[PDB]
């Protein structure tokens, strides 16, 4: 039905949500700290000297474990 | 149809897992370091000194900004 279509929607969306932003491939599982913006996979994170959403400083990345993790990477 | 109460199902499970482990009320904005494991909101994550998920202390709480809050 036209119902099952805007569920397909939601969830796309929310999935899409969880995807490192510069990347879009693989799934956010890192902190940019002090700041706290958990927006890249590791290896985007990797090479950023300062936040990309909010200019800070980057000291150091904190990996998470994510309730929501389901690619092979995180899992594995 | 059916594949509409399936899709609910599926949303809902994603939803509820972005949610607390330990209130189940608030959602996920706190990682426990130096373990990682990013479980809890606020408020449960300030009252534990060891994690929930793989009992390692608790150095200290970070708070994380997810584009899905
Ligand atoms: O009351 C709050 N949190 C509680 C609710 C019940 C579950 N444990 C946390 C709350 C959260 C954020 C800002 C202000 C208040
Ligand atoms: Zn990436
Ligand atoms: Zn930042
Ligand atoms: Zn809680
Ligand atoms: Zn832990």
């Amino acid at each position: 039905s036209q119902q099952t279509r805007v569920l397909q929607e939601k969830l796309r969306k929310l999935k899409e949500a969880m995807l490192c932003m510069v990347c879009c491939e693989e799934e956010i599982n890192s902190t940019f700290c002090p700041c706290g913006h958990t927006v890249c996979c590791e290896s985007c994170a990797a090479q950023l000297q300062s936040c990309p959403v909010c200019r800070s400083r980057v000291e150091h990345v904190q990996h998470v474990y994510l309730p929501t993790h389901t690619s092979l990477l995180n899992l594995t």
